[PDB]
Order: structure tokens, then sequence, then C-alpha cells
């Protein structure tokens, strides 16, 4: 809500409440009815005393009989149509300061005047002063970068607070506390359960010209803020750090470069930036033996490592994993592999050597299908460079895994279908920091080399296909805190928001109402039994006692796995179908990146 103006005589009298509205085309006249909403604040920057910007809350809260100068929408001052009003009193708990910044906000959750009826909630701020440009500010961080992991954010019965901000109530003045002051608080909350490493600052402290003030997560060291993560330290007592009663000396020692570096990982990344392992070519014979050619190089500068991996001292580990059957999600739950340093090559010279992976399972009718490869490794580094893995105080970093797609004769660029992307997962995990099994971190592939339908699922369990280590099952299941060993794991965003993980198949999202080649073997561990292709996936986010199984054709457990596969085509899709239908994607909340 672009607004106007500051009311200076002798009270708050907010004069406009529109029209950016809730949701629609916009630029349409609106009517402010009929609930909520208001709050005011005063910040001083660093005048008291020698530390940081502070907000201060003027009384705004619950009420019984409908009133102006607090939290509600009633016996206020004249409001209607567009240009509203208005506050009572001024300096309640604190006191107004000439030549200072201040804060205003407005939200709208509505049972409307029978004219439209909506929405959930919608807020926007207006920071004020007594008639001049803008002295100083505290624009630390916007909510959208928060939404990457949360999609939408709205605490307190979703009442607050779309956008910015909550710095209003979460002050020393309003909250009690402790510590529910914004920096103090949200650090402590994300201290554990955070996907990425806590030391990743820009994941929240994103870079943004719109926010002139910060440049701050490392400009302004303070007990309360830094101590939130660094808990084992009691400053005033000298526990774990030299005693400090205040934060008047923090900065003298903790310069910006220092605090910005200690949390940075530039050293790690520059070391890794000096090594790359790519599969230059590949092929396979009829019975199932792969021949790979590996080319080690320095990605920057781009020159070759003439010697083979087994002679490069800085390599801690480097493996390739492979499997066959891209069109049907592979033929084994366990991919074959080789540890390159642990094996002398067949042929090679000058930065490129051939090895061969054997023991792959090639079912008959699938001689012309595609396979899958995935590099995996660790290198020892120290002080931003690679070093002999036996050097003192060396650290073991993890190669960014990668995958090439296989073909009986030579590498192919097409490969197995793309259901998700490292991009989409990084919006919570990072690209590509999430490491499982030590060194595996590719999600656009690799994981499925083992996490495929070949992964058995418990028939005994009342649980429907949430025992299958199939990638789709595993992922959906654990990010729902339902998968075994993954209970009580709090998932930030909307579980139902498909957009986060999924992606486009040249058209709609990769949850196309009709799968392309999702071979379905969802029930094993008992083996004999199997389950419908589409019912397979929906039974985790629409779990048990149900459906009835509301089971129309194809829908079922075992039936010769033929009546299961797939069997024919079935209306189960046509009904919940892509083209504008009685379900498809309208049924799920999905947004754009
Ligand atoms: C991904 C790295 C996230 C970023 C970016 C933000 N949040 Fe988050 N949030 C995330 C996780 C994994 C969790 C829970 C972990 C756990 O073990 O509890 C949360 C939780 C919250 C909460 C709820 C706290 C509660 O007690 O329920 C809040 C209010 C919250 N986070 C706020 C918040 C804000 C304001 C963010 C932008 C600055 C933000 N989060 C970013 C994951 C991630
Ligand atoms: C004033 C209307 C507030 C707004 C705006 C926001 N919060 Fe709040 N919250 C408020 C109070 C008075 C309290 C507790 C008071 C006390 O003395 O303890 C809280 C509490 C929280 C908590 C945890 C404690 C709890 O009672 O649940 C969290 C995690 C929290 N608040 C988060 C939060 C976020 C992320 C906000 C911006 C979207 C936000 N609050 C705004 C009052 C107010
Ligand atoms: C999301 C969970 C964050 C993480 C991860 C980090 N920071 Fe943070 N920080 C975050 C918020 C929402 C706020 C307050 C926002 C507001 O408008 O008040 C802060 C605050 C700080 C501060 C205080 C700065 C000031 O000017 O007072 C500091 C010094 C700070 N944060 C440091 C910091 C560092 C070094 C981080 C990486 C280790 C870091 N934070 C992570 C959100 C999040
Ligand atoms: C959570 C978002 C944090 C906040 C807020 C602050 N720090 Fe931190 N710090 C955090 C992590 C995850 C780490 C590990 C570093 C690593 O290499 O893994 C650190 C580390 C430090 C250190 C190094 C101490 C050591 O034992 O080697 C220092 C000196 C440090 N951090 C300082 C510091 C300051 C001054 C902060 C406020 C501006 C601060 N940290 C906030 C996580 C978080
Ligand atoms: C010089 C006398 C300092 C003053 C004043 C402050 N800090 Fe300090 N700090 C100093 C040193 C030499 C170190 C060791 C760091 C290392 O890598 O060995 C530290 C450590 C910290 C840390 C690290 C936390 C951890 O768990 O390791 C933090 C978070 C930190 N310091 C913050 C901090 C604060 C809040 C201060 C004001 C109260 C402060 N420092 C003052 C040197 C000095
Ligand atoms: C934010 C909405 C997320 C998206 C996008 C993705 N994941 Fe996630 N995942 C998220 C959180 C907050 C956690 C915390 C778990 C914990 O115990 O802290 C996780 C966890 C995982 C794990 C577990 C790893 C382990 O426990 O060792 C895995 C393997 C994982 N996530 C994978 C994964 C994939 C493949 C994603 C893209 C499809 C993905 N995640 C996205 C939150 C979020
Ligand atoms: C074969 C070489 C595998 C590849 C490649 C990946 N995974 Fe894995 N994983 C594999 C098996 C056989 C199992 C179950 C039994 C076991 O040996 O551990 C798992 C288990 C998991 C789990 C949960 C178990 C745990 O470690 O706590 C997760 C969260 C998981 N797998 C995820 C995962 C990811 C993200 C992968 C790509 C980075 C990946 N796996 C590859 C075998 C294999
Ligand atoms: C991150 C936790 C995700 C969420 C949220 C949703 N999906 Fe997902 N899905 C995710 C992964 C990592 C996979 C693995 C598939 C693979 O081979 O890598 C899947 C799989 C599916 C599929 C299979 C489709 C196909 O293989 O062609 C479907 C149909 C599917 N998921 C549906 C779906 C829907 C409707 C979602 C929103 C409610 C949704 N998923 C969320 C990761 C994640
Ligand atoms: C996890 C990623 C899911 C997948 C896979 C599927 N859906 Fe789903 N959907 C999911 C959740 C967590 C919810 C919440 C429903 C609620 O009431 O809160 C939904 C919602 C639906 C519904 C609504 C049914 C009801 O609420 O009674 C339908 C009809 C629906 N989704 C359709 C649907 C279909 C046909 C799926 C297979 C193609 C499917 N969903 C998968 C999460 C997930
Ligand atoms: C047309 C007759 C359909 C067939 C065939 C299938 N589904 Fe369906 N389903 C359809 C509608 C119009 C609805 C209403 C949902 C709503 O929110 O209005 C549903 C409902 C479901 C649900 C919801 C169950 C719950 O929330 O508890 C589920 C889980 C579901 N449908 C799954 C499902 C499966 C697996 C199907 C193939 C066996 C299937 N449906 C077929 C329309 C139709
Ligand atoms: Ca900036």
């Amino acid at each position: 809500n672009i607004s106007v103006d500051k009311v200076a005589i002798s009270d708050g009298i907010a004069q406009v409440d529109y029209q950016v509205s809730n949701q629609e085309n916009q630029a349409v006249v609106g009517i402010p009815s009929a609930t909520f909403i208001a709050a005011q604040l005063l910040p001083q920057g660093a005048t008291g005393a020698g530390n940081s910007s502070e907000w201060q809350h003027f009384t705004s809260e619950t009420c019984a009989a409908s009133c102006p100068g607090t939290f509600v929408d009633h016996k206020n001052g004249h409001y209607s149509y567009r240009f509203s009003a208005t506050f009572n009193g001024m300096n309640g708990v604190t006191f107004l300061s000439d030549a200072t910044q201040r804060l205003v906000i407005k939200i709208g959750g509505d049972a409307l005047a029978d004219g439209t009826v909506l929405p959930i909630t919608n807020q926007h701020y207006d920071w004020q002063s007594s008639g001049n440009m803008l002295a100083y500010t505290r624009n630390l961080v916007s909510i959208d970068t928060c939404n990457s992991c949360h999609s939408n954010l709205a605490f307190h019965g979703g009442r607050y607070n779309q956008v910015e901000t909550c710095v209003t109530c979460h002050n020393s003045k309003k909250v009690s506390n402790a510590a529910d002051i914004f920096p103090q608080m949200i650090h402590s909350k994300h201290l554990t359960g955070f996907p990425q490493s806590i030391s990743n600052c820009q994941t929240c402290h994103a870079d943004n010209p719109d926010l002139a003030d910060r440049q701050n997560w490392y400009r302004v060291p303070t007990m309360e803020a830094c101590g939130a993560c660094h808990t084992q330290i009691n400053f005033p007592a000298g526990q774990g750090h030299p005693a400090q009663t205040d934060n008047s000396n923090c900065v003298a020692c903790h310069n910006a470069d220092w605090t910005a570096n200690v949390h940075s990982n530039a050293a790690q990344t520059s070391a890794l930036a000096q090594f790359n392992a790519s599969i230059s070519s590949a092929s396979m014979d009829a019975n199932g033996t792969i021949t790979v050619a590996v080319s080690l190089t320095n990605p920057t500068t781009g020159t070759a490592y003439a010697d083979s991996a087994d002679k490069l001292k800085f390599i801690s580990d480097l493996r390739i994993y492979a499997n066959w059957g891209t069109s049907f999600d592979y033929s084994s739950r366990s991919a074959r592999s080789i540890r390159l340093p642990e094996s002398t090559p067949i042929a090679g010279s000058n930065g490129t050597y051939s090895y061969n992976i054997s023991g792959l399972t090639v079912p008959a009718g699938t001689e012309s299908d595609r396979g899958g490869l995935a590099i995996q490794g660790r290198v020892c580094a120290k002080d931003s460079v690679l070093v002999d893995c036996s050097t003192e105080l060396a650290e073991v970093l993890v190669i960014k895994s990668s995958h090439s797609y296989f073909n009986m004769s030579a590498l192919t660029t097409t490969g197995r279908r793309e259901v998700i992307s490292n991009a989409k997962c990084a919006s919570c995990h990072g690209d590509q920091q999430l490491n499982i099994h030590g060194a595996r971190n590719d999600l656009a592939g690799q994981c499925q080399l083992c996490h495929n339908p070949n992964m058995l699922a418990d028939a005994t369990a009342t649980n429907p296909s949430m025992t299958s280590f199939d990638f789709k099952q595993l992922i959906h299941g654990l990010h729902s805190s339902q998968f075994a060993g993954f209970e009580d794991l709090n998932y930030p965003g909307n579980i139902g928001n498909c957009a986060q993980c999924h992606i486009n198949d040249s058209t709609g999202i990769s949850t196309v109402a009709l799968p392309l080649n999702a071979a379905v073997q969802p029930l094993a561990l008992n083996n004999g039994t199997f389950t419908s292709p589409i019912a397979a996936v929906c039974s985790n986010c629409h779990s048990s006692d149900a459906t009835q199984n509301h089971m129309r054709q194809q829908g079922a457990v075992f039936a010769g796995t033929k009546a299961d596969a797939t069997a024919g085509t079935e209306t189960c899709a046509f009904c919940h179908g892509q083209g504008t239908v009685a379900d498809v994607l309208k049924v799920h909340p999905i947004n754009k990146g």
C-alpha cells in the first residue's frame, strides 16, 4: 500500500489504507472492512549505548470494546473507502523523539461485507519521521529470502506478518522476553534443524541494494546477536571468552573482515576449484561391462592432470557408480562401482585414463536403453590449496558429485528423465552442500542409481509404501516427518507445495497428471505383491485407512503385477488429469520461483 502521509498534529492519523490490496489485477478501488490492524515503533540507531539500532513498541494489543489507538479496527478516527485513520495518544511506554525514524503497519484478514469475502492476511509498512527525507534506518533483511525455505511466512495464527516486519513487537518494550528480540530470537530458532550449515549467512543475510543497512551481520558484533549461536559462551563472566559486560569493545577486536571470513568457506571452495573429474567417454558390451574414460583437470585454467588418480596425493577418494535402465529406473538397487585411486587403469596417458566397471545387470529386451554414471570423491586441502592427504592439519573436502548418462556405444546427453533439479533443492539445502553417505550430493541423478523401484517395501507395515527406499518414496516420506527414523523433523515450507522440488517438462510441472515411464514396483518385501503406478505415489501424502481405497481401475495391490503393470490405461488419471479437469494441479498449492 503506497501511502501518504505522516500526520503531525498532534497524533497519529494514518491517512491512507490502499490499494495494493490482497490478490488480483490491482489498481482497483477498495473498501477497508472490517478487521484489524495497527502498530507503531521508534528506533534510535546506536545512540544508547554504543552498540546497535533498536526498535521501541508503543502500546498495540488485544481489546474488548473496539478502539482506535491499539490493535483492532473500530472506535478509531474517521475511516472509510480509502483514506482512513487514526491513533490516540503518542509516547506511551517510550517517548517520541524529534528527528527520529518510526514504524507503521496494516494487515487484513476478512469476513467481508458480502461483496467479495477475502483474504487470509496482508500487511505492509510505512516508516515515518517529522517532515524530512530519512535520517537513518534499520533495513536488515526482507522476508522473501526467508520464504525460500518457508514459501510463505505468517506467525501467530497467520495474523502476522507478510513482508516487514516483526521488529515491531519483538523489542525489549513489547516482548517479555526472552530472548524473543528478532536477531536474538530467529538465530536461536534456526540454531538446529537448519538444512544448510549454520555458518551460511547470506542464506538469510542476502545481498540486496534495496536494503542499504547491511552490510551489518559483520559490521556490528554484539553479545545478544552473536551469543545466540555461540551458546557455550557467557560473556560477562568470562566463560569461554574474555569477560565483557557490554558490547562497547566487540568491534575493536572483531573487525568486519574477520567476522565475515570466519563464517565464509572461500578457502574450501578455492581448493575444490582446483580439481575436476569428468567422464570423457563411456560404453558397454552386451553382457554388462562398462568401459569409462576419466579426465582429471583443473577446472579453472583448464589444464590436465597428466597422471592418473592413483598417483595424485591430494585425492582422498574418487569413485564412479553406474547402473542400467534409464527408461525403467534401472535394473538393480545396488549400482556397480570402482575406486579409481585403488585401481590401475587399462589404457591412458596425459590426463585421461580408461577403467572398466563390470557386473551390471542387463535384462534382455533392454539392449538399446541407457545407463547412468556418477562421480564421487574427496580431496585433502589446506589454506585454499590441495595438499598430500598426509600433510599436517589437512582437511578432507567433498567433491561436487556429478552424473553422465550412458549408452551401449557412447555417452549421450538425453539420459533419464528430469523430475527435479539441484536448483530446486538448493533453495533449502544449497548447491550442492547436502551430503549423504559421506560424499554423495548429486540429486539430479546418482541417488536414483540406487534409490530406484528395485528398493523393496514392507508389505507387513500398515504404512503404505513408506518403507521403500525408492527416491520418490524416501523423499516425500522423510520431508513429511513420517519416514522411519525421521520422526519429529520439522519441515519449514508447505509440504504440499510441489513447486519447491519439482520442475517443468517443457510444459506443465514434472507432476504431469500422467507419468511418462515411472515403472511401478511399489510393494516388495514379500516380493510377490505390487501396486498401481499412480496409487503408488499418492499413498504417502494421502496415507491410510483410506482411500476406500476409492480405488478405480489399475488401483490395487498385487494382481500378477500385470493387472498392476500398469495394467492398461485408467481413468484414475483422466479424472485427476492435467488438462483443465476436476483436479490436476488446481488441487495443490503451487507457486513460481
Ligand atoms: C532454510 C535454510 C531456512 C531459512 C532461509 C529460513 N528458515 Fe526459518 N525454519 C527453517 C527450519 C529448518 C526450521 C525448524 C527447524 C527446527 O528444528 O525447529 C525453521 C523454523 C522457523 C520458525 C518457527 C520456530 C518455531 O518455534 O516454530 C520461524 C518463526 C522461523 N523459522 C523464522 C524464519 C525467518 C524470519 C526467516 C527469514 C529471516 C527464516 N526463518 C528463514 C528453515 C529456514
Ligand atoms: C506483535 C503483534 C507481534 C508481531 C507483529 C510478531 N510477534 Fe511474535 N510474539 C509476540 C509476542 C508478544 C510474543 C511472546 C511474548 C513473550 O513475552 O513471550 C511472541 C512470540 C513469538 C515466538 C515464540 C514465543 C511464542 O509465544 O510463540 C515466535 C517464534 C514468534 N513470536 C515469531 C514471530 C515472527 C516470525 C514474526 C514476524 C512474521 C512475529 N513473531 C511477529 C508478538 C508479535
Ligand atoms: C536466518 C535464520 C539467518 C541466519 C542463518 C543468519 N542471520 Fe543474522 N539475522 C537474521 C535476522 C532476521 C536478523 C534481524 C533482522 C532485523 O530486521 O532486525 C539478524 C540479525 C543479525 C545481526 C544484528 C545486526 C544488527 O545490525 O543489529 C547480526 C550481527 C547477525 N545477524 C549476524 C549473523 C551472522 C554472522 C550470521 C552467519 C554466521 C547470521 N547472522 C546468520 C537472520 C539470519
Ligand atoms: C548462527 C547463525 C551464528 C551466528 C549468529 C554467529 N555465528 Fe560465529 N559461527 C557459527 C558457525 C556455524 C561457526 C563454525 C565455523 C566453521 O568453520 O565451521 C562459527 C564460528 C565462528 C568463529 C570461529 C571460532 C572457532 O572456534 O574457530 C568466530 C570467531 C565467530 N564465529 C564469530 C562470530 C561473531 C563475532 C558473531 C556475531 C557478529 C557470530 N560469530 C555470529 C555460527 C554463527
Ligand atoms: C579483544 C580483547 C576482544 C574483544 C574486546 C572481543 N573479542 Fe570475541 N574473541 C577475541 C578472540 C582473540 C577470540 C578467539 C577466536 C578464535 O578463533 O580463537 C574471540 C572469540 C569470539 C567468538 C567465538 C565463539 C566461539 O564459540 O568460538 C565470538 C562469537 C566472539 N568472540 C564475539 C565477541 C563479542 C560478542 C564481543 C563483545 C562482548 C567480543 N567478541 C569482544 C577477541 C575479542
Ligand atoms: C525446504 C522446503 C526444503 C526443500 C526445498 C528440500 N528439503 Fe530436504 N530437508 C529440509 C529440512 C529443513 C531438513 C532437516 C532434516 C534434519 O534432520 O535436520 C531436510 C532433510 C533432508 C534430508 C535428510 C538428510 C539426513 O538426515 O542426513 C535429505 C536426504 C533431504 N532433505 C533431501 C532433499 C532433496 C533430495 C530435496 C530436493 C527434492 C530436498 N531435500 C529439498 C527441507 C527441505
Ligand atoms: C548406492 C551406492 C546408493 C546411492 C548412490 C545412494 N544411496 Fe542412499 N542408501 C543406500 C542404501 C542401500 C540405503 C539403506 C541401507 C543402507 O545401506 O544405508 C540408503 C539410505 C539412505 C537414506 C536413509 C538412511 C540413512 O543414511 O540414514 C537416505 C536419507 C538416503 N539414502 C539418501 C540418499 C541421497 C540423498 C543420495 C544421493 C546424494 C543417495 N542416498 C545415494 C544406497 C545408496
Ligand atoms: C521435495 C521434498 C518434494 C516435494 C515437496 C514434492 N516432491 Fe515429488 N518427488 C521429489 C523427488 C526427489 C522425487 C524422486 C523422483 C526421481 O526419480 O528422482 C519425486 C517424485 C515424484 C513423482 C514421480 C514422477 C516421475 O518420476 O516422473 C511424482 C508424480 C511426485 N513426486 C508428485 C509430487 C506432488 C504432486 C507434489 C506436491 C504435492 C510433490 N511430489 C512434492 C521431491 C518432492
Ligand atoms: C506429497 C508431496 C503429496 C503428493 C505426492 C500428493 N499430494 Fe495431494 N496434497 C498433499 C497434502 C499434504 C494435502 C493436504 C490436504 C489438506 O486437506 O490439508 C494435499 C491435498 C490434496 C487433495 C485434497 C483432498 C482433501 O483435502 O480431502 C487432493 C484431492 C489432492 N491433494 C490430490 C492429489 C493427487 C490426485 C495426487 C496423486 C497424483 C496427490 N495429491 C499427490 C500432498 C501430496
Ligand atoms: C474420478 C471419479 C476420480 C477417480 C477415478 C479418482 N479420483 Fe480421487 N478424487 C476425485 C475427486 C473429484 C476427489 C475430491 C477431492 C476434493 O478435495 O474435493 C477425490 C479425492 C481423492 C482423495 C482424497 C482423500 C482424502 O483426502 O482423505 C484421494 C487420496 C484420492 N482421490 C486418490 C485417488 C487415487 C489413488 C485414485 C486412483 C486409484 C483416484 N483418486 C481416482 C476424483 C477421482
Ligand atoms: Ca546491501
